[PDB]
């Protein structure tokens, strides 16, 4: 290859954080096959993208303006402040006017046609034929009561986005030779056997075990395990799952490879150890630590191509379909869906149940299933249902044709909605049997098609590549595919970002292992901090970089005087940058907190579900005033977090008035709000914001089953906006403490106008969510699988069914939630006080 060609690939590696030309852990060529296979989709999308629009990446939505944002326009007139040449002028614009038309009524109001409208201080643009009201930035301004400020400048040059050119009827059987681990303690004596499963979509087709034996550094069987199922009957994407029990180790092996070939030969598989069920148990990858890991040795020696329902049965069938996603299917249930297959096809909500009713261990039956998909008319014409689509992409479906129809239905998503679900789609890639998938190809295209999506795709993929041995190989290949298509402008941006984040990660760890647990910091700890940051500033760190959680904002130089270390346990950095954009309205800095560590992946998963819950309320015209702060995971137990300005912790508001207890005063919160309000009109508005945002997080947390939290984890702004934080960690349903209630004008057993408004808001919010029950359930279950440790599929998930009061009616549901509120009144400060004792 060329001298430049190798330096480029070395640049890719630095961005990816994994070398995809490095073949150290693989038993086949699938990863290299997939690199080639992604070239066409990549190239297809680069070719179809408009250079101008790709360069300006307008952030837009086809959804209608909510009632709460219509009420903020009372004259049918929106005001845009344009800035040019040190002179600024307000202008009256109609909500239906396009950017090109308002620019028209600009040059008119004077008494050359190549200027674009950019937001001041941000990398946002208003352009294309869209109504100004359909621009996100505009809607964001109307919601927070912000004036819309826009500067007139030159469109960014599409030249900068340029892309470099490309250069048997036999029963299946497996011999278990044995298992070898380099070392073991002595011991104590225990017993070990091997369990071989044939798995397709977590359904077990066949199972065979070995005879238990004494656990020693090498254990031999050399026995053939003959299964019932025939070689010809193996479905594509079926896993041979090998597990050792005493459950200690597991490893997976794809039985049919990426070329449709049956797997054959000797295999020495290095397995994964269980930590003293989860998407990591599905992985076809083998443990990269080849020296210290348990391994299993097996042998494979053994090609594909190439009447109306009666009424009472119809009701049982419909009852099946009505149930939630995670309700289990009996055998009779399954046989009903399968026999009545043609009826089931007329009910898009039955697709997940019907496809779990397929016997995938039988080739004739799989064959029928494909014929069934052949007439897709009803599925193709149906309204897009995201939660339904999401069910076909989870761990219960390994068939590429089933999964592909889900992806077909994704194709109709506007960028706005792809952002909403991006994180969850990226995680779903883990459930893909093969590295090259319709879903993987769909993430590629959407990312290549739009810079905002592309930006987040990059960080989502990079997070997993950095902390996951299970999926990093497959993600790294998809990221490389993305990077070769995004343009050199974006390659440059990413390169600037990565250099900064890694340097600051180095520092984050270097301070953390200069410090202990308060006690505590410490002038010395803060001196070493500034010292290290001084060495980076000069020299050398990048002049500027995009903020990974807010790609609109460009960060400038550190402000080293305001940087510091946080008094907490984990000793996170508090960093502040100047904004690099000189057209920015204010002088405010950009705060960022670097933390090691909790798991910031759990925070990302929750914040995303939180933004989903918001959009659900937006369709019903509800505004619960949530605050999903930017949070990105960088590496194992490490990442960045957006600093929310003028915000404090509820705990810190109690210890200002009181000290290092623990003795919680009811009036404190309300005094803090009043003290922090410049006028009384802003304090009333703040009490209003706190009623909605409190109602918002009570309902949201109760459903996600995270409702029981310490006051250190809750925050509030000076404008009254309450928000939960740190999601990577007697009882209570959620947190409504006497101090929250006091702000609502309630001391226990007393109702008030603000507290009645609260209950009313909670119920409306809660009942709106219940209409989305399937969606929330699938999202929730996916989060557990992809984001938490090994959990119980059966009991942990079940919480949210109770939380969402499945099967009940809006009357019982309204009662149920109201009771929960009462439970919080009766507990008062008791759970809170106990949390304080558990961290003392
Ligand atoms: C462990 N802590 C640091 C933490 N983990 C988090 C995980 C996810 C999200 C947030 C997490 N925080 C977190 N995130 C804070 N963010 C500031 C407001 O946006 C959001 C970020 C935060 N803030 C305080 C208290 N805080 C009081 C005011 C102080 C100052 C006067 C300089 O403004 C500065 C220090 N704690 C204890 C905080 N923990």
């Amino acid at each position: 290859m060329s001298e430049e060609s190798q330096a480029f690939q070395r640049q890719l590696t630095a961005l990816i954080g994994y070398d995809v030309t490095d073949v150290s852990n693989v038993h086949d060529d699938e990863l290299e096959f997939t690199r080639r296979g992604l070239v066409t989709p990549r190239m297809a999308e680069v070719a179809s993208r408009d250079p101008k629009l790709y360069a300006m990446h307008p952030w837009v939505t086809s959804k209608p303006l909510p009632e709460y944002l219509w009420k903020k326009i009372a004259n049918n007139c929106i005001f845009i402040v344009i800035h040019r040449s040190t002179t600024s002028q307000t202008i009256k614009v109609s909500p239906d006017d396009t950017p090109g038309a308002i620019l028209q009524s600009f040059f008119t109001k004077m008494a050359e046609q190549d200027f674009v409208l950019r937001v001041c201080g941000r990398d946002e643009y208003l352009v294309g034929e869209t109504p100004i009201k359909n621009f996100q930035w505009v809607r964001h301004c109307l919601k927070n009561g912000e004036e819309i400020h826009v500067v007139l400048d030159t469109p960014p040059d599409p030249a900068l986005d340029e892309v470099r050119k490309e250069e048997c009827d036999r029963k299946f059987r497996v011999k278990i030779r044995g298992i070898d681990i380099p070392v073991l303690p002595r011991n104590t004596d225990l017993t070990v056997f091997v369990e071989a499963n044939i798995q397709h979509g977590q359904q077990v087709l066949c199972q065979r075990r070995t005879s238990p034996k004494p656990f020693t550094e090498e254990v031999l069987w050399n026995v053939w395990l003959e299964f019932s199922i025939k070689i010809k009957d193996l479905p594509k994407g079926a896993l041979l799952n090998l597990q050792i029990y005493c459950l200690l180790y597991y490893v997976n092996l794809l039985l049919i490879d990426h070329r449709f070939l049956l797997r054959r030969g000797e295999y020495v598989l290095h397995m994964w150890q269980i930590s003293g069920f989860n998407a990591d148990k599905l992985t076809s990858a083998t443990n990269p630590d080849k020296e210290n890991s348990m391994s299993i040795s097996i042998l494979l020696d053994n090609h594909p191509i190439a009447a109306e329902m009666p009424n009472q049965l119809r009701k049982q069938l419909e009852a099946i379909i009505a149930t939630d996603p995670l309700n289990p299917l009996t055998a009779e249930d399954k046989e009903l869906l399968w026999h009545f297959r043609y009826e089931s096809l007329k009910h898009p909500k039955a697709y997940p149940k019907l496809f779990s009713s397929v016997k995938w261990g039988q080739q004739e039956i799989v064959a029928k299933t494909y014929q069934l998909l052949a007439r897709r008319e009803v599925w193709d014409q149906s309204a897009l249902d995201v939660g339904l689509t999401m069910q076909l992409l989870d761990c219960n479906f390994s068939d590429e044709n089933v999964r592909a129809i889900a992806v077909q239905k994704l194709e109709s998503l506007e960028d706005d909605d792809v952002l909403h679900y991006l994180l969850q789609l990226v995680q779903a890639v883990k459930f893909e049997p093969y590295h090259d998938s319709a879903l993987a190809r769909f993430l590629l295209k959407r990312g290549l098609r739009n810079k905002r999506i592309g930006h987040f795709l990059f960080w989502f993929l990079r997070s997993e590549i950095a902390q996951s041995r299970h999926y990093q190989q497959r993600f790294a290949v998809i990221l490389e595919a993305y990077l070769r298509g995004c343009g050199t402008a974006m390659l440059h941006d990413f390169t600037q970002q990565v250099q900064v984040i890694e340097m600051l990660q180095k520092v984050t760890l270097d301070i953390k292992s200069l410090s202990a647990e308060k006690y505590d910091v410490s002038s010395q700890v803060i001196s070493q901090l500034k010292q290290k940051l001084e060495n980076l500033q000069n020299s050398q760190l990048p002049e500027s970089f995009r903020v990974p959680y807010d790609p609109g904002l460009k960060a400038g130089a550190l402000a080293i005087e305001k940087c510091k270390v946080m008094a907490s346990k984990k000793k996170p950095l508090w960093l502040e940058f100047k904004c690099a954009d000189p057209t920015a309205l204010s002088n405010e800095t950009i705060g960022i907190i670097f933390k090691h560590g909790d798991d910031l992946r759990q925070d990302m998963l929750i914040l995303q579900i939180l933004r989903i819950m918001e959009s659900i309320w937006e369709t019903e015209s509800l505004d619960l005033c949530l605050l999903p702060y930017g949070c990105i995971s960088t590496g194992d137990k490490i990442g960045m977090i957006e600093i929310v300005k003028d915000a404090t912790t509820i705990a810190k508001i109690q210890q200002s008035t009181v000290g290092n207890t623990g003795a919680f005063k009811d009036e404190v919160l309300n005094h803090w709000l009043k003290e922090k309000s410049p006028t009384e009109e802003k304090f009333q508005a703040a009490v209003e914001r706190f009623v909605y945002s409190c109602a918002g997080y009570c309902v949201a947390t109760f459903v996600l089953g995270i409702g029981d939290r310490h006051n250190d984890n809750i925050m509030i702004t000076e404008t009254g906006n309450l928000f939960h934080i740190d999601f990577g960690h007697e009882r209570v349903p959620f947190v409504l403490t006497p101090d929250f209630l006091f702000v609502m004008g309630t001391s226990g057993k007393k109702t008030s106008p603000h507290f009645q408004k609260f209950q009313d808001i909670c119920v409306k919010a809660y009942l709106a969510l219940r209409h989305h029950t399937n969606l929330l359930i699938i999202l929730f279950s996916m989060m557990l699988m992809t984001g938490m440790p090994q959990l119980t599929s059966k009991e942990d998930i079940e919480y949210i069914r109770d939380a969402l009061t499945v099967g009940k009616n809006e009357e019982d549901a309204k009662k149920y939630f109201l009771d929960q509120i009462e439970v919080c009144r009766d507990k008062g400060w008791t759970v809170q006080f106990n949390w304080f004792l558990h961290l003392v």
